[PDB]
This record gives C-alpha cells, sequence and structure tokens, in this order.
C-alpha cells in the first residue's frame, strides 16, 4: 500500500496473509486474500498460476506483521486451490483474476472467529455500490513501487470507486477494462495498491454494511497519475463461487 496508514488486524479480520515455500528453502509473502466462509478464502488467480501446487502454500489469519508473531492468529494449509479455468493474461490485463482457496489447520479444523479473525459478507448477485463511494483496502504490499522489500507492519487506505465510463476511457486505461473488473482510486493520486497487495480485499458499503466488492488485480505502476487500480468485480462472479464452495 502507497501512502493510507498503519494499522493492525482488527481493522481488517477477513484478511489472509499468503506465503509460498520455493525451490531452494525460502518461504516468502506471495499475496492477500479474504475469508469468506470460515473455511473459505477467496483471492486472485494471478498469485498462483505459475506454481499451481497447493502443498506449497501456507495461509495466515490474524495476522498483523510479517515475520513477528501476533497473539490470537492462526496457520492454515490449503486443502483445495481452485483457479479460474477462463483466467488468460496480456501485456494490458489479467482476465477472471479470482480462486477460492479451502483452508485446514493441523487438526483439519476451520477458522474460529474471534476479535481478530471474521468473514466478510460477499455482494448480492449484481448489486454493487454506488460509484463515488468510499472502500478500504489492506495488504503488506509495496510503499513504493521502487521498493524491494515489503513493509512488516499492516496497512490500509481508502480510495473511490471509480465508475467503467471513466476507467474505460482513453485518458486512463482502454478496452482491456472489462464489467468484470472495478476501477478504484485517490482523486489526487498519492495512495493505491501495489506489488504485494494482490488478492486482497476492496471494502465498500454496500446495503449500510461492509462487503468485498473486488480483489486488488493489476494497475500500470502504483499512484501513477490517470491509472488507478483494477479489482476484480466480485459481484460478477457469485455464481462461479457457490457453484466451487459447495460439496
Ligand atoms: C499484485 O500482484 C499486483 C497488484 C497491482 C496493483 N496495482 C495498482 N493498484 N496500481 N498485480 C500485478 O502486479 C500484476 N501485474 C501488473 O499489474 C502489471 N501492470 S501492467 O503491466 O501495466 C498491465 C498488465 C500486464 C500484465 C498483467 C496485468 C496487467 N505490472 C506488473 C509488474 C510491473 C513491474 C514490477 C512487478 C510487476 C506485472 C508483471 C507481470 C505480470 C503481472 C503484472
Amino acid at each position: 500500500i502507497i501512502g493510507g496508514e498503519f494499522t493492525t488486524i482488527e481493522n481488517q479480520p477477513w484478511f489472509a496473509a499468503i506465503y509460498r515455500r520455493h525451490r531452494g528453502g525460502s518461504v516468502t509473502y506471495v499475496c492477500g486474500g479474504s475469508l469468506i466462509s470460515p473455511c473459505w478464502v477467496i483471492s486472485a488467480t494471478h498469485c498462483f498460476i505459475d506454481y499451481p501446487k497447493k502443498e506449497d502454500y501456507i495461509v495466515y489469519l490474524g495476522r498483523s506483521r510479517l515475520n513477528s508473531n501476533t497473539q490470537g492468529e492462526m496457520k492454515f494449509e490449503v486443502e483445495n486451490l481452485i483457479l479460474h479455468k477462463d483466467y488468460s493474461a496480456d501485456t494490458l490485463a489479467h482476465h477472471n483474476d479470482i480462486a477460492l482457496l479451502k483452508i485446514r489447520s493441523k487438526e483439519g479444523r476451520c477458522a474460529q472467529p474471534s476479535r481478530t479473525i471474521q468473514t466478510i459478507s460477499l455482494p448480492s448477485m449484481y448489486n454493487d455500490p454506488q460509484f463515488g463511494t468510499s472502500c478500504e483496502i489492506t495488504g503488506f504490499g509495496k510503499e513504493n513501487s521502487t521498493d524491494y522489500l515489503y513493509p512488516e507492519q499492516l496497512k490500509m487506505t481508502v480510495v473511490k470507486l471509480i465508475s467503467h465510463r471513466e476507467c474505460q476511457q482513453p485518458h486512463y486505461y482502454g478496452s482491456e477494462v472489462t464489467t468484470k473488473m472495478l476501477c478504484a482510486a485517490d482523486p489526487q493520486w498519492k495512495t493505491d495498491s501495489c506489488q504485494g497487495d494482490s488478492g486482497g480485499p476492496l471494502v465498500c458499503s454496500l446495503q449500510g454494511r461492509m462487503t468485498l466488492t473486488g480483489i486488488v488485480s493489476w494497475g500500470r505502476g502504483c499512484a501513477l497519475k490517470d491509472k488507478p487500480g483494477v479489482y476484480t468485480r466480485v459481484s460478477h462472479f457469485l455464481p462461479w463461487i457457490r457453484s466451487h464452495t459447495k460439496e
């Protein structure tokens, strides 16, 4: 997160931190996610497309720091990794950038809601917040595009939901942005999500309730003027989410 401020997991109890085991004995932070049900976490497919092996991932709930410990946190293994079939990437954009992860601890149990761990509500079938609404975003991502290290403390910030009319126009992006995407940015272009924030939640007020409106997906740079962040439009994927979280 460029700009914004440092906070704790209590401000975003639904935030899941995803880690991966690499070749050579190293473990690194990959992306963020959101707890939609006690056993289900939603993220972006591009976070796993290059390394589709579910046994190499580790999920943390209730974690406010990247390395040091936070009391009340819970470690989880990935029982099932579901990537969207129609996923495809260009040099311009990611498409159908959404993924589901079924988590389970060592005892085979799911998440236990606490003051630091809670699920986020999903939007209603084709019912998004009105454009111009203030939404929150979180993650352990970069504070500057140029940085090589991710911050140690969780960050969050606020951005404005932008209409497709605006985002789809050439003064911003173009044809690459579809109705399955949502754009949001800071009208002053000082705060935004960045590398390391992918898979994270874009939370907005829907029916006077905090709702998962989008998933951090892509953008040209980070906090670049006239280049808004692009999120996966969760509401346009409800049938998909429901059919995969059945039995
Ligand atoms: C998390 O993984 C990031 C979150 C970005 C949010 N950015 C923002 N709010 N302004 N997602 C990616 O980095 C995915 N990308 C890119 O977004 C890409 N932007 S792009 O090249 O201008 C157009 C594009 C290309 C390919 C896929 C999607 C969009 N930038 C990348 C990048 C650039 C420099 C350093 C690291 C990463 C990039 C590179 C490879 C694949 C995807 C992405």
